[PDB]
């Protein structure tokens, strides 16, 4: 989606006031004063990524969705220190010692639970399955949540709405993981069938990601990562010997043990 670069500016924030008590916080816009008070004392939980956008989730309940668009930027100073950027500060949340500034953004509000799922840019894009903060729970829930729980596994696990960081040659091997066809709705899946799946959504994107070598070392040394029924169509299912099948109108899938 835009790899680590929008991952990477969330982990700098909480790395520098996860947990940490909210000594002051300070908003430029004027709908956005009312809860500069409330906040005090809270912490950020985690900061959600969303495209190209930041969900920063307060121990309250309350969540500040941020797009920097085109000029915004996040900054990470010393608690008392003053930058010289003749940059706009638009918000401020300080804690004893990290201090983290947003400048220049314009696209900033403050979400209540329920706000998140009818805002208009969340609908579009939802986690990624490389954020650390995304945990199995959350996957059964948006499963299971009234707008995917009846959208079949086959186009869905394409939707960047549902999760981000998927592809075709993860949602096949997934699929296969659980011994499901593309068919399935969340709706129809019993706990256990459920839980398997949202376990499989994380494990082997992270899996594929995190053990992928360089350009070509292929040639000489296979990946821990092996495919199953991508690009494997013709071929036999390592579990029940089934010939992998391929559709034509890709995806792929052992009519064998998936169903
Ligand atoms: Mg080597
Ligand atoms: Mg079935
Ligand atoms: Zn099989």
């Amino acid at each position: 989606p835009e790899g680590p670069e929008i991952r990477r500016a969330a982990d700098n924030l909480e790395a520098a006031i996860k947990g940490k008590p909210l000594t002051d916080v300070w908003f430029a816009f004027p709908q956005l004063k009312t809860y500069q008070s409330q906040l005090i004392g809270q912490h950020v939980t985690h900061v959600e990524t969303r495209g190209k956008a930041l969900l920063t989730h307060f121990s309250n309940d309350l969540t500040l969705y941020s797009h920097n668009q085109l000029y915004g930027v996040w900054r990470v100073v010393d608690t008392g220190e003053e930058p010289q950027t003749t940059r706009v500060l638009r918000v401020k949340l300080q804690t004893a010692d990290k201090t983290i500034l947003l400048y220049s953004a314009s696209d900033i509000e403050m979400l209540r639970p329920e706000q998140l799922t009818t805002h208009p840019f969340l609908q579009r894009v939802g986690p990624d399955v490389l954020d650390p903060n995304l945990t199995p729970e959350v996957v059964k829930e948006r499963l299971l949540s009234p707008r995917f729980r009846n959208r079949q596994f086959a186009g869905l696990l394409l939707d960047q709405a549902f999760l981000a960081g998927l592809g075709n040659y993860l949602r096949v091997e997934i699929l296969w993981q659980v011994g499901l066809t593309g068919n399935h709705k969340a709706k129809d899946l019993n706990a256990a069938q459920l839980d398997a799946l949202a376990h499989a959504l994380l494990e082997i994107p992270r899996f594929s990601y995190a053990t992928r070598g360089q350009v070509d070392e292929n040639k000489h040394h296979g990946a821990l990562f092996r495919f199953k029924v991508f690009h494997r169509d013709g071929e036999p299912c390592e579990r029940c010997g089934s010939i992998i099948e391929k559709t034509t109108l890709p995806f792929y899938w052992c009519p064998g043990c998936q169903h």
